[PDB]
């Protein structure tokens, strides 16, 4: 009848909270997921049935204003998102892809395709902002969560939501995709801070897809040609192999 659910609320989020949030959220993406290797694979899209297709993410703030973001459990992204009667999604890549979002929010009076996708790159050019200074934490997603649910009123504009997704986009998908950045969210709900993503956080995230493919690509947990990643000072260094980053990637996309 319905793809599973997972709520969190910004209202009294705490550490313990939010590391329950996204438990459970890697919890439901990996359901269907291959756990017989080191780091789990997300199901495989291609012969993935429908109704395994989706999970729903309900976010809740202090204004008690909920959204509902719908993530792929293929690769963990966000592809649109339902307040009230409307539902908004990115543009699908493919014909494939079209199809499996009409299974979304079939309730809704009022649906809705972007001209553009969801990838960072674009979302970047329409907020008028970089990830690097576009801060996140507790607030910066309270504040969100408002912006998305009134993009349904008139009452957000195009710039401010596409900093939205930004900001949501990091703090579940790729908080569910990497410790690592599920650990940069801690760090900033315990210290009520607000601050955009260092060096290291941003090439991770841009290195999702490179490091799922090399570690499903590698000869006994050994790469191909090594991965460049950045640390907090912005200085790159080599990972020749998966051992350094069992701790740091949690899921990754279907790879060969
Ligand atoms: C996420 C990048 C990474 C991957 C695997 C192992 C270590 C790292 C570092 C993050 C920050 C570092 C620093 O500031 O020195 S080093
Ligand atoms: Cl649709
Ligand atoms: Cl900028
Ligand atoms: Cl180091």
């Amino acid at each position: 009848k319905q793809y599973p659910i997972i709520n969190f609320t910004t209202a009294g989020a705490t550490v313990q909270s939010y590391t329950n949030f996204i438990r459970a959220v890697r919890g439901r993406l990996t359901t269907g997921a291959d756990v017989r290797h080191e780091i789990p694979v997300l199901p495989n899209r291609v012969g993935l049935p429908i109704n395994q297709r989706f999970i729903l993410v309900e976010l809740s703030n202090h204004a008690e204003l909920s959204v509902t973001l719908a993530l792929d459990v293929t690769n963990a992204y966000v592809v649109g998102y339902r307040a009230g009667n409307s539902a908004y999604f990115f543009h699908p890549d493919n014909q494939e892809d079209a199809e499996a979002i009409t299974h979304l929010f079939t309730d809704v009076q009022n649906r809705y395709t972007f001209a553009f996708g969801g990838n960072y790159d674009r979302l970047e050019q329409l907020a008028g902002n970089l990830r690097e200074n576009i801060e996140l934490g507790n607030g910066p997603l309270e504040e969100a969560i408002s912006a998305l649910y009134y993009y349904s009123t008139g009452g957000t504009q195009l710039p401010t939501l596409a900093r939205s997704f930004i900001i949501c986009i990091q703090m579940i998908s790729e908080a569910a995709r990497f410790q690592y950045i599920e650990g940069e969210m801690r760090t900033r709900i315990r210290y009520n801070r607000r601050s955009a993503p260092d060096p290291s956080v941003i090439t991770l995230e841009n290195s999702w897809g490179r490091l799922s493919t090399a570690i499903q690509e590698s000869n006994q947990g050994a790469f191909a040609s090594p991965i460049q990643l950045q640390r907090r000072n912005g200085s790159k260094f080599s990972v020749y192999d998966v051992s350094i980053l069992i701790p740091i990637i949690a899921l990754m996309v279907y790879r060969c």
